[PDB]
């Protein structure tokens, strides 16, 4: 048998001082406790800037497993764009400046499309303000803003505030105006409901829609009819919309593809047939990210491939590896772990265990953890594995139910499985790193005893089952893969910028 090293991710399992609604602390976890008391231990950050998110933003599974596999901080779109604005590269961006040069050279118009909120899931409105400043700096004359209203990633009736602050911006810079206003239900549909999109399109293009003298006025009218932000029926702002015409440019500042793709196909997929259109000629169509492959767009922030993730380094040292998890975390231990790559590395094998088919996992807190554990045992008994990446989904997936007793039971089943897994590894003269990708199950009740159903910003435990070493006192997810390479005695390449948790 080879000596195995395994990373064991207890999804959504973190350190929190309060015991109130804390399923991690209330659960009986004798194996975890035994390993924790015997072996070297620390705590590392899995939220915010430490994993490429905004300060204060709770971690998640996708961002977590990306950072873990990469062994470095993997900047997500919002932070990437924020930082680009802060250090100036944004204002030098080739694609944004070409879009502007198209407008300036045709004396045509610049249109800006996006979700006008600080939700941060699909867009951030401060990126609109940076586009306004760029256009102003480059002397563009006509800027039309097409506002898509949120109400879903922020309070359900908050649009007036973003609109007001945006109006003050147009006045402060002497450029820009709202030309159309649409609920995200219409402009940001993702279920091929082309009829809803056509209403937004018609307002954007000055074709057919209600008109109001101001963005505020249309929104208040909507509110008066009982229709909140998300559902505002698209409208045109009187005298502030001259259509989308040949030679214009569009910049769409949303960075999340799923809900920006459809509207972008309407304008810039020559094959679009959701409804009949006469597409604009000589249109320069820029998207902040690439929404899909059927849109002829210039892409402002291109995807970066990640070289030398843990799986690639393993391959390149002629090691063999296993990725294993039940369904709900299978993409995390595969695609996201490998840096957003579906293809297996040479020497990679995978094990998918079917999750149960229930609407919510409080109905079976053990989920398929026991079958995951049994698969791993069968794999370890083959003796041919160098590296194992395992995820127990339960604490996250049960914790999302906001129910304390089932989340405790989820943890307890995971603890029983952890015991058999980790003892086998130790039986085989191997090493485990036991940790998590962000918190959740550490808090499943608000302070007033209501269900709490979300991840947390709490730091995560690390146990490394190697005797006579000391761990560094803090760190981040991007340090786990360097710790694995340390355990395996494999050289760490320069593009993995994290650092081994084991002191030397
Ligand atoms: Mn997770
Ligand atoms: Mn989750």
């Amino acid at each position: 048998a080879k000596k195995p090293t395994a990373l064991i991710i207890l999804d959504g399992f973190a350190n929190r001082e309060s015991e109130h609604g804390n399923a991690v602390k209330l659960a009986n976890k004798p194996n975890f406790d035994r390993y924790y008391n015997k072996y070297p231990t620390t705590q590392i950050e899995a939220s915010g800037l430490d994993v490429g998110l905004p300060e204060g933003q709770m971690g998640n599974s996708e961002v977590g497993h990306m950072n873990i596999g990469a062994g470095r901080i993997v900047y997500q779109s919002l932070t990437r764009i924020n930082k680009s604005i802060e250090d100036g590269d944004f204002f030098e961006n080739d694609v944004l400046n070409n879009a502007i040069a198209h407008v300036n050279s045709h004396d045509s118009a610049l249109h800006i499309f996006g979700l006008l909120s600080d939700g941060g899931v699909h867009s951030h409105y401060k990126h609109l303000f940076a586009l306004l400043e760029l256009a102003k700096k480059q002397g563009v004359e006509k800027v039309y803003v097409h506002a898509f209203l949120d109400g879903r990633d922020v309070d359900q009736k908050s649009a007036l505030k973003y609109i007001e602050e945006t109006e003050a911006k147009f006045n402060e810079l002497g450029i820009g105006q709202f030309a159309s206003v649409s609920g995200r239900y219409y402009a940001m549909d993702r279920d091929k409901r082309w009829e809803r999109e056509e209403k937004a399109y018609n307002a954007i293009r000055n074709f057919d829609a209600p008109t109001y003298a101001t963005a505020k006025e249309g929104v208040e009218a909507s509110y008066n009819e009982g229709l909140t932000d998300e559902f505002v029926v698209p409208f045109i702002v009187e005298n502030q919309n001259d259509g989308v015409n040949d030679g214009d440019a569009v910049i769409f500042y949303n960075f999340r593809p799923d809900r920006a793709a459809q509207l972008s196909e309407i304008f810039a997929n020559r094959a679009f047939e959701g409804f009949k259109v006469e597409q604009v000629k000589d249109l320069f169509y820029a998207t902040f990210t690439k929404y899909n492959d059927n849109i002829d767009a210039a892409i402002v922030f291109e995807k970066v491939d990640l070289n030398n993730t843990i799986g690639e380094i393993a391959q390149n040292n002629n090691l063999t590896q296993l990725r294993i998890a039940e369904t709900e975390k299978y993409p995390h231990v595969t695609y996201f772990m490998s840096g957003g790559r579906n293809e297996e590395f040479k020497g990679e094998r995978r094990r998918l265990i079917d999750s149960p088919k229930v609407a919510t996992y409080d109905l079976k807190p053990e989920m398929s953890a026991y079958e995951v554990k049994d698969a791993l045992l069968e794999e370890l008994n083959k003796g041919d594995l160098d590296l194992i990446i395992l995820n127990f989904a339960n604490p996250d997936m049960v914790g999302h139910s906001g129910m304390l007793e089932p989340t405790i039971k989820a943890i307890e089943a995971v603890d029983e499985c952890l015991g058999e897994v980790v003892d086998k590894i130790l039986d085989m003269d191997g090493y485990a790193i036991i940790t998590a990708d962000h918190g959740n199950s550490d808090q499943v009740l608000t302070d007033d005893d209501q269900p709490m159903t979300t991840h947390t910003t709490n730091p995560v435990p690390v146990i490394v089952t190697k005797e006579g070493v000391t761990l560094r006192e803090t760190g981040r997810l991007g340090d786990l893969a360097p710790t694995l390479l340390d355990l395996l005695n494999v050289e760490q390449p320069e593009d993995m910028t994290g650092e081994s948790l084991i002191k030397h």
